């Protein structure tokens, strides 16, 4: 089997992407944030504290003939941005882009933090990291991909995120029309539960490439590119007036700037992030200070190849017995 679903930016900045997901019988379609940096499929639901729901579409398990309480199971998750959610668990039929999994753990939120409430466009998350990170207790649950894997034509999914435009998540096949040139594959460590890999270096604009190993994670659920402070300083030094602002929470730059590109290495291959991808617009409405899309990972504890990086590439998440990651230009 295979699946193919379009993923759509939630706003004009590509802050996140939503993908429609069918849950239950008859189908309830919710728009979920596919997150290769976590491993829980959770939804706003009929159980979510009413004051914490503001415009989201909810899953109502009592209206699904295939829903079953997973008795005694609870979940609770905290994300890198400080947001969180928790609740109980149902199993139900879940379909993405025509690919169906029966008996998927659907984690029903009883509570969500303010950031989730305030974002009316995201109805929940669909985790695509390794199932070892799943938070369900006392019986850890598998991701949608892990459950689907055996049925897939090939044990892979791909992320093809758009810049200010829709893109695609495919399951079970590689669309050879969706990228240019060849795909370069690189080793993955699953030791921390992430799609963790080592970039071979970087360049700023038309500058020379610096060969240096940068360990980080491919994380579709993180908006920006977070890299070591040395790398980030080298990038922003090429933008007149750019500076790190503790009050704003990162590097800002004059909105009048033209940003240089940023290149990262994948083996001997190179992925170029155009300068425009690094512009996250005014820090507050009408400001002439703009927020940068490359930020320091210092104090996160890990480097993160988030959407800014991934949307410059066609990315293969190869879930074979020895997982790997592939990157192609597009």
């Amino acid at each position: 089997s295979t699946g193919s679903a379009t993923t759509t930016p939630i706003d004009s900045l590509d802050d996140a992407y939503i993908t429609p997901v069918q849950i239950g019988t008859p189908a309830q379609t919710l728009n979920l944030d596919f997150d290769t940096g976590s491993s829980d499929l959770w939804v706003f639901s009929s159980e979510t504290t009413a004051s914490e729901v503001d415009g989201q579409t909810i899953y109502t398990p009592s209206k699904s003939t295939t829903a079953k309480l997973l008795s005694g199971a609870t979940w609770s998750i905290s994300y890198g941005d400080g947001s969180s959610s928790s609740g109980d668990v149902y199993t139900d039929t879940v379909s993405v882009g025509g690919l169906t999994v029966t008996g998927q753990a659907v984690e029903s939120a009883k509570k969500v933090s303010s950031s989730f409430t305030e974002d009316s466009t995201i109805d929940g998350l669909l985790g695509l990291a390794f199932s070892t990170l799943n938070t369900v207790s006392p019986t850890q649950q598998k991701t949608f991909f892990d459950n689907a894997k055996a049925s897939l034509d090939s044990p892979v999914f791909t992320a093809d995120l758009g810049y200010h435009a829709p893109g695609t998540y495919n399951f079970g096949f590689i669309d050879t029309t969706a990228y240019t040139g060849s795909i370069t594959y690189t080793a993955v460590s699953t030791k921390q539960g992430f799609w963790e890999w080592t970039s071979t270096g970087y360049a700023v604009g038309s500058g020379t490439f610096k060969s240096t190993s940068i360990d980080g994670i491919a994380d579709t659920g993180t908006t920006l590119l977070y890299l070591p402070a040395t790398v980030v300083s080298a990038y922003w030094a090429q933008v007149s007036g750019a500076k790190s602002s503790s009050s704003v929470g990162g590097y800002v730059f004059p909105c009048s700037a033209t940003l240089p590109s940023f290149t990262f290495g994948v083996g001997s291959a190179r992925i170029v992030i155009p300068g425009d991808y690094i512009d996250f617009g005014p820090i507050s409405t009408g400001s002439s200070s703009c927020f940068g899309g490359i930020q320091s990972s210092a104090g996160i504890g890990i480097n993160i190849f988030g959407d800014v990086a991934l949307k410059a590439a066609f990315v293969v998440f190869n879930g074979a017995t020895t997982p790997t990651l592939g990157f192609a230009s597009k």
